[PDB]
């Protein structure tokens, strides 16, 4: 079923999203003492 | 295109597992820095 792949997909873009986010917050508290 | 969809979602999955590493090293070394 295609959309049931197309919300699978959408769900590991979304998660992936949040990932880099949070390497993002992790990477500018390291850029601080 | 179901294979092109499946082949995409094991490619999320990886990138995802891949950050999901990162973020534990990078709060690995904020707790060494």
């Amino acid at each position: 079923r295609m959309k049931q792949l197309e919300d699978k997909i959408e769900e590991l873009l979304s998660k992936n999203y949040h990932l880099e986010n949070e390497i993002a917050r992790l990477k500018k508290l390291i850029g601080e003492r």
